[PDB]
Formats: C-alpha cells, sequence, structure tokens
C-alpha cells in the first residue's frame, strides 16, 4: 500500500548506516534522499581550507564491518576532508548504497497520517512518497549563520561562506579577511595564512586552542592499531567520549604544581581537545579550581609562543572558562607573521562593508579581496526545522521546537510518530560514529520488534520526553557547561524552558539509558496495533 517501509533523509555518516542496517540486516524496502550529488553529507559539503577531524583516524568509521576496518588506509593522525568523502564513498561502494539513495532530491514536507499510520513525504521537485517510519539523518549543516553586517551585499570582491566553499579558490597576491575563529575559523585561518599577501582575523571571542598534533601514520602504528581493533573499539563503547582516551578520574588539584605541569604538558605535545580536557585530569569541567589550572595552561603557552605581547594578550580568552578548547595545526604561530594583523572586533566592531573593505568602529578601513566568513550556523534543531514536518494533529516540528528540541532518548519526538532521529538533538556529547551506530541499531532493533508484534505506530510519551529532558537537566547541571555559555541550555522562558541539548553522561551512560528501554519492553513508546 506504501511506498517503502522506511525514508531516509541524509546519505552521510547516520544515512548511510540507516540504510545499509534497516535494507540489508532486517529487510526492509527503504528510499533515502540527499540534496547531495554523491553521498559524505558534511564531508561532501565542507571542503573548506584545513577541514580536519576532531578524532582521530583509527575511531572516526564505521566499526560494523570487520573487513573494511582491515583495509582502511590510516594516512595521517587525523582525517583530512577529502579522505573522509573518498572512504564514505568507499563504503557506498562495497555495500552496493547507491541505488537506494536518490540524489539531488530534497524533502521539502513529511506529513504523518494518523489513519493508515504511515508518513507522506514531498520532495522539492513535487515527488510524493509513503513509508510507515520516517528516519532523520539531517546533521546540524543547515543552515549558514552569515554575519548580520550593514553593507555586507555591497562587497565587490570575492565573499565566501565556509560551508560554501566553492573549488579554485587562490590566494596569492591577495589581502583576505576571515570572521569567525571557533573551530571552522582557526582550521582556515592556519591552513591559508602562509598562502595570502595579508590576513586579516576579525575575532570577537579568542577561545582556547590546544595542538591537534596530526602526524603521519608508519606502517608500524597502522599495523599495531588494526592488530588490535576489537579492543580499541570495545574501549569505545565503555568509555563516555569514545575519543580512544585513557579517561581520567585525578583530580586536578590533588597533584603538585609540577605534577600538574607535567600532565598538561603531556597532553599538549601528543595533541587533541578531548585529550587535554578529559585524559589529563576528572574534574576539569566540574570544578571551577580545576578549570582555572587548565585555562592558565593554555594562557601562558599562548604567551610564550606569540611573541608580541599585545598580540597575545588579544588572543587571551577574557571569558574564564575552558569549556571544550579547539584543536589547531599551528593556530598561535601564525600570528607571529609578518602578514597577520588580528583585529578585537568586541572592542572594535565591524561597523559596515563596503565595496573594496571591512569598516571597523575606529574608522580604519580594512582593504580587502577576499572576505572567508567563517560564522557558524543555526542550532541543532536548525536542520529540523527548515523541513515541513507535520505529526499528530497536524502540528509542526517548527511550534513543537518553538522553544527548543526535546526528545525521548535523543531518537523520538512526542506528537511524531513512527519518525526516528539519528545524531539528533537531545543526544549524547561523544565521537559521532559511534553515537550514529548506536542509534542506528538501537532504531532498526525497534522497527524489528514492530514488524514481528505486528506493531504499526511507535510514539514516545510528553512523560518520558520530559523524564529525559530531566535527566539531561541534571547531568549537565552538575557540569561547568552553561556558565561558560555553550550553548548547551539555550533555555530562558517564564515558565522554565531548561531545554537541554545534549546528554552529557557520556557514550557507556547513554547504551545504558536506551537499553534499560529496549530491555523494558519500549517503556515510555505508545505502541499501536
Ligand atoms: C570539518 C568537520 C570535522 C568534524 N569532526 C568530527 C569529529 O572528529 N568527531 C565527531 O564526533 N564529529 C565531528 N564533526 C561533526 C559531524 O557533523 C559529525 O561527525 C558527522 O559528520 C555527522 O554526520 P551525519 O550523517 O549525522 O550528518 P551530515 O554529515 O551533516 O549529513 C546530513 C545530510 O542530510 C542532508 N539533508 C538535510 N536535510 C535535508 C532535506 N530537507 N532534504 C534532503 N536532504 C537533506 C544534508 O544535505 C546532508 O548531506 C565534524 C564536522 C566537520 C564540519
Ligand atoms: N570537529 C571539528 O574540528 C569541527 C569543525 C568545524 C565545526 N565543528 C562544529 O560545528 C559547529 C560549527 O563550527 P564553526 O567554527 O563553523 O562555528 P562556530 O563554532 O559557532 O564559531 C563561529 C565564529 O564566528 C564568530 N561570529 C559569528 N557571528 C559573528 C558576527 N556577526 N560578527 C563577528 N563574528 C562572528 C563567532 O564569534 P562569537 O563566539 O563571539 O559569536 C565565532 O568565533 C561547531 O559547534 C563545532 O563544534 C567542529
Amino acid at each position: 500500500q506504501m511506498d517503502f517501509d522506511a525514508i531516509i533523509i541524509g546519505a552521510g555518516f547516520g544515512g548511510l548506516y540507516s540504510l545499509k542496517k534497516l535494507r540489508d540486516d532486517f529487510n526492509l524496502k527503504v528510499r533515502a534522499f540527499d540534496r547531495a550529488t554523491e553521498v559524505g553529507g558534511t564531508w561532501f559539503w565542507n571542503q573548506y581550507p584545513g577541514a580536519l577531524s576532531d578524532s582521530e583516524t583509527h575511531l572516526y568509521c564505521y566499526s560494523w564491518d570487520k573487513e573494511l576496518l582491515q583495509e582502511m588506509e590510516i594516512k595521517r593522525k587525523y582525517i583530512s576532508q577529502p579522505d573522509v568523502l573518498a572512504y564514505l564513498k568507499r563504503v557506498a561502494d562495497k555495500h552496493d548504497l547507491r541505488k537506494d539513495i536518490q540524489f539531488e532530491t530534497g524533502i521539502r514536507s513529511a506529513y504523518f497520517d494518523e489513519e493508515n499510520s504511515f508518513w507522506n513525504v514531498t520532495t522539492e521537485n513535487d515527488e510524493k512518497f509513503t513509508a510507515r517510519f520516517l528516519i532523520t539523518a539531517l546533521g546540524l549543516l543547515a543552515a549558514p549563520n552569515l554575519p548580520k553586517i550593514k553593507g555586507i551585499e555591497t562587497f565587490k570582491g570575492e565573499l565566501h561562506h565556509t560551508s560554501r566553499w566553492p573549488k579554485d579558490v587562490t590566494f596569492s597576491g591577495k589581502r583576505v579577511g576571515v570572521i569567525g575563529t571557533g573551530s571552522t575559523g582557526v582550521q582556515v585561518i592556519t591552513a591559508i595564512a602562509s598562502q595570502v599577501k595579508h590576513l586579516t582575523v576579525f575575532q570577537r571571542s579568542a577561545q582556547y586552542s590546544v595542538p591537534i598534533g596530526n602526524v603521519v601514520m608508519s606502517e608500524t602504528d597502522v599495523a599495531k592499531i588494526k592488530e588490535n581493533y576489537d579492543q580499541i573499539w570495545e574501549n569505545v563503547w565503555n568509555s563516555a567520549l569514545g575519543y580512544g582516551l585513557n579517561e581520567s578520574t585525578l583530580p586536578t588539584m590533588s597533584v603538585s604544581a609540577e605534577e600538574r605541569d607535567k600532565i598538561f604538558e603531556k597532553a599538549w605535545q601528543e595533541g587533541g581537545g578531548f585529550r587535554f580536557m578529559f585524559e589529563t585530569f576528572g574534574d576539569i569541567a566540574v570544578d571551577e579550581t580545576a578549570n582555572i589550572e587548565a585555562q592558565n595552561f593554555i594562557k601562558k603557552k599562548i604567551s610564550e609562543i606569540v611573541k608580541d605581547p599585545f598580540v597575545a594578550k588579544k588572543l587571551t580568552p577574557t571569558d574564564l572558562y575552558a569549556c571544550r578548547p579547539l584543536c589547531d595545526s599551528g593556530y598561535y604561530e601564525i600570528f607571529n607573521r609578518d602578514n597577520v594583523s588580528l583585529e578585537d572586533v568586541k572592542a572594535n566592531p565591524i561597523v559596515e562593508i563596503k565595496e573594496d573593505c571591512v569598516v571597523t568602529a575606529d574608522g580604519v578601513e580594512h582593504k580587502l579581496d577576499m572576505l572567508i566568513c567563517a560564522t557558524g550556523f543555526d542550532a541543532v534543531d536548525g536542520s529540523y526545522k527548515r523541513i515541513d514536518i507535520r505529526g499528530k494533529d497536524g502540528i509542526s516540528i517548527k511550534d513543537h521546537w518553538k522553544d527548543g528540541p526535546n526528545s525521548y532518548l535523543g531518537m523520538m519526538v512526542s506528537n511524531f510518530p513512527n519518525m526516528f532521529m539519528v545524531f539528533g538533538p537531545n543526544g549524547p556529547l561523544a565521537n559521532s560514529p559511534p553515537i550514529i551506530e548506536t542509534q542506528v541499531r538501537w532504531i532498526a532493533d525497534l522497527i524489528g520488534y514492530a514488524e514481528d508484534h505486528q506493531i504499526n505506530q511507535i510514539e514516545a510519551t510528553k512523560d518520558a520526553v520530559d523524564n529525559w529532558t530531566n535527566t539531561c537537566s541534571d547531568i549537565a547541571n552538575k557540569t561547568l557547561f552553561a556558565k561558560a555559555k555553550c550553548r548547551i541550555f539555550g533555555a530562558n522562558v517564564p515558565g522554565k524552558k531548561n531545554t537541554v541539548y545534549l546528554y552529557m553522561g557520556g557514550l557507556k551512560e547513554y547504551r545504558n539509558q536506551i537499553s534499560e528501554v529496549s530491555n523494558n519492553n519500549y517503556k515510555g513508546c505508545l505502541l499501536k496495533q
């Protein structure tokens, strides 16, 4: 009666595993869609200079295919964007995935049918499809947050947002400006500084960055990893972050200053943001005195690398909370270069943009041939609201989430039956591929349980969703996060919203949580026959 058992939106990490698991392991008839012309998700769209993974190469991948784990290329310690794209293309090749992906096809609307209990999916070309279940693997790539700057539309030079980075960009002889110093801006600035006539960095808020330590991987090291891949993945599932770290329980202020400086320095040499934050000590994100110790080590490193003390001052975070640092391949070193200028657009904001320059509040005209906007995106739920998703009683996801996202286990939304989110909001804070695998296998097991027991409508209750929001709030309020403003709580509603964007108990406890549900006849889920 319906076109498919399941429809998947997205052909990235999440969508490709959702397709493989439902079609080949559970034998469902499924069609996937993506606006892209190729698989990859964020790794097909984000081809900006310096794009690099946050987790090491041997862990930023799938674990469910052992043959592929052995054949995988481990070139450098972290993996660049074109290599992630080539890997995901290889996954699609090996498992015959593309024949059930409709490319160059965006989904405009998905309407649930409380009669007959399936979903009505319309593409932007007015193609209509029906399916019992809807799998949303949308990521967080929509939509580009561009700087709201007076006159930015009059700029006659090259203007790119890092998410829409065009090929064939050349840098020599050009005066280039970069707005934004987050992870993307740090990666772009570090990669292009040596290639331009002059680089201006327009930073609104300095952030802490630690070295990434991206080194080439020896053939012995690669063989060492593959020989022990089963234990490596077992460590991922029994950890909180899934980054292959020895997650410390050691209190920061329980060692001498000599010892503390040695522990921070060892992680600094090795590289890695989460390593510096969670392999050194166990309370950096929970205790303020511990946090200040981590910051002071990075501030000290900034003041040593950056030789001009006034540029180092400008680069030093004033916030006072190292609530997750970035990673870089030589970011602070860039600012010793004679062709790099740092503009504190907090104490000197960009007021307007003319045809050939960026004007700051001090009147200075910063002449530019190129303006790179590394300015971020919408919130996590932004990708969901940009689709017309109507569930029970015809309520839209825009309205149900007008105050921020909320869900059950990060995978189910009340008033939206038969819809299952992959890497959606209210999920765990950990490495993405292990999270995506955990969710795809749990969702497929639920769909298989429904195909047997002949149930055709699965729905989370308002109580369970609120129980999940409580659990996240209880855990997140134990930490320093929010107070550093990391946009994990985005609430502020008169009757308290406390929409908690992340479950922060770790990947191991997250698998514990959703296992309680699956074991206990899916408590919190409305089953209908
Ligand atoms: C440079 C970079 C490095 C990163 N490194 C790490 C890391 O080391 N560790 C980590 O955990 N995370 C990392 N991330 C985060 C990253 O988003 C996740 O790791 C992962 O790629 C998310 O995969 P996904 O399939 O869930 O979403 P995506 O890769 O974003 O795929 C979403 C796809 O759904 C499509 N789509 C959306 N909406 C619609 C619609 N209405 N119709 C049709 N199609 C649609 C999109 O076009 C997109 O192709 C990194 C991100 C970037 C940009
Ligand atoms: N794993 C990785 O290595 C990696 C790589 C890329 C992205 N990500 C993730 O994907 C998300 C996006 O990363 P992102 O770096 O592109 O965006 P981002 O983290 O949100 O940072 C955006 C930067 O642009 C600045 N900015 C925004 N609007 C501005 C304005 N109007 N004027 C001046 N400055 C402005 C911001 O300054 P303010 O802070 O002052 O607002 C900020 O420094 C992040 O959450 C990140 O975790 C991860």
